């Protein structure tokens, strides 16, 4: 199991535009096109990422192309943020997996708030980070996602997944 498959199982492929959980325009590979209200103002997103007048619909090509992108950026993110760096590094490989899953949903910044679950993590407390993570709201509104991640960081395997 590798970054890719995990996401693939999280965040499931659509080739035409939807709403996420959150309410927001969305296409592909959990790709988030705008949190503007308007189908409007996404379908002209998604025309401008896509190079092409796409008419909210998008081949799997094109979707595996923009998925590549955001794994790319994920870790590029984690890779110059200081915090996330410092965390990133003193991790294993599952683990690590974890991490970039966080970033991708819900971007550097977001993870970045997660101080004190980050610092639990650096200093291997599996247990205890795995309890912290869970209070928050992102625990509370994606509760199926979130578990899987927080017993990737807890155990250091693939099993939450292996399920899947």
């Amino acid at each position: 199991m590798n970054i890719f498959e995990m996401l693939r199982i999280d965040e499931g492929l659509r080739l035409k535009i939807y709403k996420d959980t959150e309410g927001y325009y969305t296409i592909g590979i959990g790709h988030l096109l705008t949190k503007s209200p308007s189908l409007n103002a996404a379908k002209s997103e998604l025309d401008k990422a896509i190079g092409r007048n796409c008419n909210g619909v998008i081949t799997k090509d094109e979707a595996e192309k923009l998925f590549n992108q955001d794994v790319d950026a994920a870790v590029r993110g984690i890779l110059r943020n200081a915090k996330l760096k410092a965390v990133y590094d003193s991790l294993d490989a599952v683990r690590r997996c974890a991490l970039i899953n966080m970033v991708f949903q819900m971007g550097e910044t977001g993870v970045a708030g997660f101080t004190n679950s980050l610092r639990m993590l650096q200093q291997k407390r599996w247990d205890e980070a795995a309890v912290n993570l869970a209070k928050s709201r992102w625990y509370n509104q994606t509760p199926n996602r979130a578990k899987r991640v927080i017993t990737t960081f807890r155990t250091g395997t693939w099993d939450a997944y292996k399920n899947l």
